[PDB]
């Protein structure tokens, strides 16, 4: 119930990739193995970089650099609205995005700026029903 | 088509969960931020603590620990079968276990060990089916 055959030869759990997401955000919630704080404006968030480069083009490209992978905190342009990153982090770690009205333009502008694409054309198709 | 409403408020995207994974299996196959490297026996696996803590009871046990969350190896049982190991690190990375009756037994005591319980109770119910 919890499994089923793979169209390749293996047996795949289906819940599998949710519950380690799961994990992963229980884990930032409470602090552990962090490796990097996002500094926004004012505002700092730690998170793993491992799950900022899975869900991101530019951590991805920052944290594979050679002298960048290396650093512990991580300064954003000050352009980029705390919210909308914090609504973006969010969503990293539960696959849950908290799009509304008042933070739709800043929560869009912020995935361009990170490189998350369908984040960006999801944004821009419940822009384009209100116009 | 990639997203939906969620039960909650939030829109829901599909897909995000095994995607990261993805990302996660090919971070560690070009061995990108991996942290730890995992001995048994005479093979050693480069893992990122945060996978292996996020799919068993035991590393969740290890890496929460105030003096062993900062060791770069972690040598586990000698008794433990490197093959079985290899397939249940396999399976936290992707969601598919290659379970076969010549690796069943290993796979069931590596897990086991590990404390991955839907997976030793899977292990049971497959051996049940050939008795
Ligand atoms: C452009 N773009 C996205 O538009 C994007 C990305 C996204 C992710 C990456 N990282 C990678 C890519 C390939 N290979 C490797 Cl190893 C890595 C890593 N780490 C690179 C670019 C990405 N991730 C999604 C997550 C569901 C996967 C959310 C946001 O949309
Ligand atoms: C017992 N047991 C399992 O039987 C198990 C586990 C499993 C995982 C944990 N880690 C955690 C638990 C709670 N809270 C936190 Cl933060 C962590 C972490 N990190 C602890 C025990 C676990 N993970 C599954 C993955 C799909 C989630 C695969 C194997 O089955």
């Amino acid at each position: 119930n919890l499994y089923f055959q793979g169209a390749d030869s293996c047996i795949q759990f289906t819940r599998h990739a949710s519950d380690v997401l799961l994990n992963l955000n229980r884990l930032r919630s409470r602090d552990i193995l962090t490796d990097v704080v996002i500094v926004v404006s004012r505002e700092q968030f730690r998170a793993h970089k491992t799950v900022l480069m899975a869900c991101s083009g530019l951590f991805y490209s920052i944290f594979t650099d050679q002298l960048k992978c290396n650093l512990s905190v991580i300064n954003l342009d000050p352009e980029i609205n705390p919210e909308g990153f914090c609504i973006l982090l969010d969503f990293m770690y539960t696959s849950r995005l908290n799009l509304r009205e008042g933070n739709i333009m800043a929560v869009m502008a912020t995935a361009m700026y990170l490189q998350m694409e369908h984040v960006v054309d999801t944004c821009r198709k419940f822009i384009k029903a209100s116009e």
